[PDB]
C-alpha cells in the first residue's frame, strides 16, 4: 500500500494497484535501474493463467465478475487452447484488451485519452496488400483531415512464431534519412539504417529532407513488399514561426500523425506483432527531439544563427534560447493549420488530472517519470514534482526487436 506524493500541491495518492502486477521491472532491491531505456514461441501451459487473468478483468470491467457467460468463456478458452494450443478474442475482448495496454503504458503522458481509441480488427488479413489496404484505412480515418482521431489496427496474432505480421517501419509516416559521401546526413539520420533497406528492395528516393518513407510490410512470414502511401493520406505541416518571418525559410514541415508501428501488442498471453496505434503529437517531440537531438536533424545551430545569438559560449544560453522558439513555431504551426496538437503544458497538467483518476476509480496509475517529465522546462510542468511508481501490467505494449536482425530471409 504505497504513497506517492506532489510535491508542489502537497496532493497525495495511495497505490494498490501495483499489487496486481506482474512482469520484472529491471530494479532490485539494491539497485534501480529506471534510467535503462530498454528493459530486458510460446506453450500452453503459459497460455491459460494469461487468459485467465484477462477474462476475469474483463467481465468484472462490465460488471459480471466470475457468473455465467464468465464460467463458459474460461471453459470455452480453456478448451480451445487444449485443443489448438491456442485461442481468439472476440471483438469486445480485442478492443478491451487494446484500450488497456494503452491505459497500462506507462511511458505514455497522453494516457487521459485511453478509453477514446478506435480499434480496427484486421486480424482476417493474409497479404502485404491487405496490410497495406488496412494501414492506408487506418492513416485516413485517424487524421480526419487534421481533427486527429486515435486508433489501432490489429493484425493476425504470432503463432508458431515464423509465420508473424511485421510492418518494418518504426512509424507508418517517417522520413528518410541518407547518408552521404562527405559524410553528413540528409533527412533523418534516425532512418538511416531502415531508408537503405528500402532502396535495397528497389525503392526509388527522391533524395530531399522529408520524403515520406515507402511502407514495407510483411505478411505471415514472407518477404516485406514495398508500398507508397498515396500522398493525400499523408498530411504534412510546413513550420512557420508567428514572429520570425525568417522561419518559413528554414523549409521545415513534419506530419500531423504520429502512428507507432515497431511495437508488441499482449492480450491474454496472445502476441500482435503488428499493431500499428496512432493519436497526435505533444508539440515537444517535434520542436524538440526530431528537431533538436545531435542524432536527429539538430537545428539549434542554423536557428540561433538566424536568430542572432552569441553563440561562442555554452553559458549563453542560446541553445535554450532557439529551443523555445523553435517549439512556439511547431504549436504555432500544427494550430493554424487546425491539426491536433498539444503542448508540453496542457499534457502534463492532463496527466495528473488522468493520474487523479486511475489512482480514484483503479487504485493507481503505472507511471516512467524519466519519460513522463518533458524533455524542455521539466519542473514548470507539474509532472516534474509529482511522484511516480512504475510497474508493468498488462495488457501492454512490448518493445521487440527488427524483424531485419531475426526473419529467416
Ligand atoms: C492520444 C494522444 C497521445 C499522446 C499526446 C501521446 C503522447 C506520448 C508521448 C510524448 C510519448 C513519449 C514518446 C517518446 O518520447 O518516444 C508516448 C509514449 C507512448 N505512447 Fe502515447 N500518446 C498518445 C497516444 C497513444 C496511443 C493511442 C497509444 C497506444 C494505443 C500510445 C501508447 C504509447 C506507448 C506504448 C508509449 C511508450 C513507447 C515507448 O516506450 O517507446 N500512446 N506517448
Ligand atoms: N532504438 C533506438 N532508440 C530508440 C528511440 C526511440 C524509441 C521509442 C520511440 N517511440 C516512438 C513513439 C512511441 C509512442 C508514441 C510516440 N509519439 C506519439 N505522440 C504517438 C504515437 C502514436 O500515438 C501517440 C512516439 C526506442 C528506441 C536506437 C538504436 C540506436 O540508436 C538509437
Ligand atoms: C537514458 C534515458 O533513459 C533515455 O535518454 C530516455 C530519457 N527519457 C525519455 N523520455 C521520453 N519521453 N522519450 C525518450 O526517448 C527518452 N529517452
Ligand atoms: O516522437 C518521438 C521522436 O521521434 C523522438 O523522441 C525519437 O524517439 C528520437 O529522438
Ligand atoms: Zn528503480
Amino acid at each position: 500500500f504505497l504513497k506517492v506524493k506532489n510535491w508542489e500541491t502537497d496532493v497525495v495518492l495511495t497505490d494498490t494497484l501495483h499489487l496486481k502486477s506482474t512482469l520484472e521491472t529491471g530494479c532490485t532491491e539494491h539497485i534501480c535501474m529506471g534510467s535503462i531505456m530498454l528493459p530486458s514461441v510460446a506453450t500452453k501451459d503459459q497460455l491459460f493463467p494469461l487468459a485467465k487473468e484477462f477474462l476475469d478483468q474483463y467481465y468484472s470491467s462490465i460488471k459480471r465478475f466470475g457468473s455465467k457467460a464468465h464460467m463458459d468463456r474460461l471453459e470455452e478458452v480453456n478448451k480451445e487452447i487444449e485443443s489448438t494450443s491456442t485461442y481468439q478474442l472476440k471483438d469486445t475482448e480485442l478492443i478491451y484488451g487494446a484500450k488497456h495496454a494503452w491505459r497500462n503504458a506507462s511511458r505514455c503522458v497522453g494516457r487521459i485519452q485511453w478509453s477514446k481509441l478506435q480499434v480496427f480488427d484486421a486480424r482476417d488479413c493474409t497479404t502485404a496488400h491487405g496490410m497495406f489496404n488496412y494501414i492506408c484505412n487506418h492513416v485516413k480515418y485517424a487524421t480526419n483531415k487534421g481533427n486527429l482521431r486515435s486508433a489501432i489496427t490489429i493484425f493476425p496474432q504470432r503463432t508458431d512464431g515464423k509465420h508473424d505480421f511485421r510492418v518494418w517501419n518504426s512509424q507508418l509516416i517517417r522520413y528518410a534519412g541518407y547518408k552521404q559521401p562527405d559524410g553528413s546526413t540528409l533527412g533523418d539520420p534516425a532512418n538511416v539504417q531502415f531508408t537503405e533497406i528500402c532502396i535495397q528492395q528497389g525503392w526509388k528516393a527522391p533524395r530531399g529532407r522529408f520524403d515520406v518513407l515507402p511502407l514495407l510490410l510483411q505478411a505471415n512470414g514472407n518477404d516485406p513488399e514495398l508500398f507508397q502511401i498515396p500522398p493525400e493520406l499523408v498530411l504534412e505541416v510546413p513550420i512557420r514561426h508567428p514572429k520570425f518571418d525568417w522561419f518559413k525559410d528554414l523549409g521545415l514541415k513534419w506530419y500531423g500523425l504520429p502512428a507507432v508501428s515497431n511495437m508488441l501488442l499482449e492480450i491474454g498471453g496472445l502476441e500482435f506483432s503488428a499493431c500499428p496505434f496512432s493519436g497526435w503529437y505533444m508539440g515537444t517531440e517535434i520542436g524538440v527531439r526530431d528537431y533538436c537531438d545531435n542524432s536527429r536533424y539538430n537545428i539549434l545551430e542554423e536557428v540561433a544563427k538566424k536568430m542572432d545569438l552569441d553563440m561562442r559560449k555554452t553559458s549563453s544560453l542560446w541553445k535554450d534560447q532557439a529551443l523555445v522558439e523553435i517549439n512556439i513555431a511547431v504549436l504555432y504551426s500544427f494550430q493554424s493549420d487546425k491539426v491536433t496538437i498539444v503542448d508540453h503544458h496542457s499534457a502534463t497538467e492532463s496527466f495528473i488530472k488522468h493520474m487523479e483518476n486511475e489512482y480514484r476509480c483503479r487504485g493507481g496509475c503505472p507511471a516512467d517519470w524519466v519519460w513522463i517529465v518533458p524533455p524542455m522546462s521539466g519542473s514548470i510542468t507539474p509532472v516534474f514534482h509529482q511522484e511516480m511508481l512504475n510497474y508493468r501490467l498488462t495488457p501492454s505494449f512490448e518493445y521487440q526487436p527488427d524483424p531485419w536482425n531475426t526473419h529467416v530471409w
